[PDB]
């Protein structure tokens, strides 16, 4: 009986939706993390059916939503939301809605879940470029896109079974360098993928839980239309145009290997980056 | 319906027969390259009855093995083969077993297959550490465990559907020193593992199939054993002591790997070493 | 005719002494940037020849230093540094100590400087594990030990000679896990590592200038004491005990390739982490 | 006063003639090792004059040539050497050419060595890429451009002194693909940085000597034309456009590099791939 909470939704054009149609296929009953600022929209645009053509799977199913909950990574604890977000008009009519008010939540309602997606990011200073970047700037990056992670798992591990997986979502721009991808987004991916391994060996060792992370290739999702002809049209241009697998890469082919990774069938895997991107990460010089 | 190669099973104790396990439960059907030198035994072996336990499957299956043939990955064409292996009391008695030869058997008999396994390594000198070993002895190495994955690839790509994939087995003594695996054993694993992207990027491009490799954790097999109470009794001591996943590592851990990345699930990695080992890597110091 | 600016000293057991005395070696002007609740007893220190041994030179040469400036790698400029810290009674009788405020001071006392020296960290929770440490607490690690050398690189750029070089101090607790390296240390190096690169490429291409790190063995320094019988007694012991040069490691080892990067001996070399650390970082199992 | 064997010079247009006047600007004694098929013309040439020019050092220095040797790294012991080669032309009038034997000559002339330099690679069907590759002819890249240091190290470390210092050059076609780099030489860097490593350990626990390896950027030398406006035009058009340092490649910038290695300089430096390169391994994207 299986359940995994995804943090990191506001459309259904991400990786994170991506990886809830595959859960779906193995019957994994999925509870959405919304950034608040978009929970209304994205609530209203379910309601009214926006979705209902992206929520069917292949063989007859209905993806099992089985809830849909704000949430925001970027507090840790009641006590860390400051007053202006506080009022704030998206904010201010939602409740509970850090990390741990909603591993509460969650726990209160159905339990034990059993696997966890890390799949969010934010860098408010992405538009320049690593020199360029305040500290501020900076900080925030790798609170919301890195530190997150640590403190999901720090809350979450508390309910979840033993046995259970955790997966991130990463980008290469944190080993090898790709000009534009600022905001100290590379710095916030490279902590993000040695904190995976760090973490591996604290959740190994105490809990018995595995923690991975998926390297993507790109996809022209909501968020990577933000970056900017847009970066990210480029991104998919070379890859498709150069990566060994000239075929056109889906969120589900994130999906499938995520699915995979939350499941028992991959118990001796922990502390990895995964690399699902068509293997573009293995090409040094083009071939024209 | 998919069928699958294995390169090199000599019993029931190692990887292969892990992969043969694995691959079974998701009903795909199992051709056995058997090594000249222990051909006869297996066989018998097998009429016997002995593997019977060991071909027990958890949800009351058996085994599909489709064949099981004598196979030598030394020798790429009939035109290879010496004079001398020719006549060899094991060789004489038996055919079609070079790598082209069973490329052709294969086809013959069950048409094109989409699934291939390279699960054999050997070395003349492996009990000689590196600056020790000799030329003969280091080729020798590299010819059998490295070279054998481009040939078994070369020839069996021609049998094998578009969107079909190749894995093989490694070992982390490619990357950072274990002393005791000699004789160019590591050279021999660092290539396989170059060799793998190479590879990835050519039939990728050109008949659109995915090779990728597992770097496995240890296991008391046939072959670990023949390494000089041994290194591969440390190996596993070390590992479940240090290891971040204290559980004993199976070789239906590593199966069913193996049996991800040969399915569809596994559609865009390709390229890559995938580490199935508890998370042994990802350490630098015991924490002891 | 040669300038160095080495960001982070307080006393003469770490790394930037080592590199200090190296870089004396083939007459390079040193200008030190103490933190400030140190400046006043390292200076007091100075005056009263505590180092007046540890300035030495083989070859008969004092060290050149040709300043010593208070240096806070926390505020980048005037308008950053808050009200707690401006009463505070180290800071208070202090000025000029921001990062753009001493890469004013130098500029203007000596003209432009040609090598730069990031050697400094910060962790306020360096005590607890990664998934112990709290956000405020990770992100001043982030802040003060990478952040700060980007906020060099910025602010030094323009005081900088082309052709000019930069380096940076690492660990390998980055790359493969060290347990007890806590606070978000490790996140921390990480993202210095892969900063390093991207930066590389900026100053590359625009000024011409050229930066790396050099990932470093462990020393018994002031700092290192600080973290544990203490964890750098062990770090040692292991080191000492296991890496393929069997000799001591002294924190000059690191000042001499050190001296090599920020020459010109080294001008095809950037975006590199450099290890110097008798070798240990390419051993996976023990002998024993 | 330091002696150095090069390993396989053809012509001045190569690293290793660039490695030569680097050491013989810190006057260190040089003794060339060459390749018989070149060994006849290479010393006709050097007497009439032709190198003249190029053995201009900057500082008004020639070049410390100490010897000029026939030397073949395919041959161990002199019991190698089969009938054939013993009698072809150009290999008949000449003498103590295999490993052992010019490691003795060396030895008997001029007594202990601290330094040498292994810069030959050679592969048959280069031309040929990966999958196309014979046997035959990878086996060969192997031996030539990857074993022959191993054996280089078995011979040469009883006549060098403790503390002295191997380099070996690779190519970064090891760790991400350059199609074009075939008949396995790919393979066989791959290979010679594991052995590398490996090396790294015996050689530093058993003789306290250090070994290294430079992944050195492109060069028009005679060796890199003969791939099949050719491959290395290309690479080198591609370097200088895309490379975060876009200066020009010199040999003698490689040269300098291995001239710091080979010094005491890098005494805690062991094991290691260091890339002399402009950077051009850190970026994933052109920018453009
Ligand atoms: N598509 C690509 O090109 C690509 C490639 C490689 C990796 N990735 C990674 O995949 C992950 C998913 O991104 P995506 O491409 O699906 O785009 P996306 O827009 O679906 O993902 C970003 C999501 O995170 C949310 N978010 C931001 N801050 C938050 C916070 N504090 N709390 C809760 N939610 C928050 C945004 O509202 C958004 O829903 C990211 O981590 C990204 O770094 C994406
Ligand atoms: N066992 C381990 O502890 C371990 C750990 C990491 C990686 N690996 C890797 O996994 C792979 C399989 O390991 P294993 O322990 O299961 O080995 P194993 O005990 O199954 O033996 C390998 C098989 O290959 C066969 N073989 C040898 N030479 C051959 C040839 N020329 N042609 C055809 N067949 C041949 C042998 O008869 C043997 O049955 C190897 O590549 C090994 O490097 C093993
Ligand atoms: N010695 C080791 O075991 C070891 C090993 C590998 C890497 N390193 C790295 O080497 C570098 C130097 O450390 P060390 O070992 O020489 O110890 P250290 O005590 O000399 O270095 C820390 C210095 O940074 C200073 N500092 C802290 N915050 C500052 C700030 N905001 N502004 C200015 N200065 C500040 C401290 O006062 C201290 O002088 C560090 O980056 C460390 O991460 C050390
Ligand atoms: N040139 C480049 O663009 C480039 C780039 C990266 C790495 N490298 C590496 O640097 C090293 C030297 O490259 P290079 O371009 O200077 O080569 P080069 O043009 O100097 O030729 C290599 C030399 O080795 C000699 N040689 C070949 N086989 C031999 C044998 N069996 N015994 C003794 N000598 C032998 C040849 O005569 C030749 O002079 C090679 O290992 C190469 O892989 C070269
Ligand atoms: O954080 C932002 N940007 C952003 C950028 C990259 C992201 O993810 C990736 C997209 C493409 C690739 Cl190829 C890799 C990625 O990692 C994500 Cl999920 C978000 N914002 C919000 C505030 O300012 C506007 C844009
Ligand atoms: O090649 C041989 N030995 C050998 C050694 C390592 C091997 O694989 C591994 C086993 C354990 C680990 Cl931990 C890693 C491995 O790669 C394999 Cl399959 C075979 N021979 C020939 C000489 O004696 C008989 C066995
Ligand atoms: O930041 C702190 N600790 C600290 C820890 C590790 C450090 O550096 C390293 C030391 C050893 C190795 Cl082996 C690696 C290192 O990187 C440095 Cl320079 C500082 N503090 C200040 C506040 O709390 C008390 C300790
Ligand atoms: O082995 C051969 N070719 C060859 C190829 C690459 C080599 O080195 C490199 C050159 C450029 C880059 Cl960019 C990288 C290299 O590693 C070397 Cl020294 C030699 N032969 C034999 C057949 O024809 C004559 C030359």
């Amino acid at each position: 009986e299986d359940i995994c909470f995804i943090a990191g939704i506001g459309d259904t054009n991400g990786y994170g939706w991506g990886i809830a149609k595959e859960l779906s296929k193995r019957n994994v009953k999925i509870i959405f993390g919304i950034w608040p600022p978009v929970y209304n929209i994205f609530m209203k645009n379910y309601k009214n059916g926006k979705f209902d053509n992206d929520m069917i799977i292949d063989k007859d199913k209905k993806m099992n939503i089985l809830d849909m909950l704000p949430f925001d990574a970027s507090f840790d604890t009641a006590n860390d939301i400051d007053e202006e977000t506080k009022n704030n008009k998206r904010y201010n009519m939602l409740q509970n809605y850090t990390i741990e008010d909603v591993a509460n939540l969650i726990h209160q309602k159905y339990g034990k879940i059993n696997m966890l997606v890390h799949s969010l990011a934010n860098a408010k200073e992405v538009q320049k470029d690593l020199l360029n970047t305040s500290r501020k700037g900076y900080l925030d990056a790798l609170s919301k896109s890195s530190y997150s992670l640590i403190s999901l798992c720090k809350y979450f591990v508390n309910i979840m079974k033993p046995q259970s997986s955790i997966i991130s979502l990463t980008y290469h721009a944190s080993q090898k360098v790709v000009p534009g991808y600022g905001g100290g987004m590379s710095s916030a991916k490279a902590a993000l993928e040695s904190d995976t391994r760090v973490l591996a060996y604290h959740l190994g060792r105490n809990y018995n839980i595995r923690i991975n992370t998926i390297s993507a290739g790109p996809l022209k999702s909501r968020a990577a239309t933000a970056i900017n002809y847009t970066f990210i049209d480029y991104a998919i241009e070379y890859s498709e145009k150069y990566a060994p697998l000239r075929q056109k890469l889906l969120s589900t082919d994130i999906g499938s290997v995520a699915s995979f990774l939350l499941s028992r069938e991959s118990r001796a895997i922990t502390g990895q980056t995964i690399y699902v991107d068509n293997g573009l990460n293995i090409m040094f010089l083009p071939d024209d």
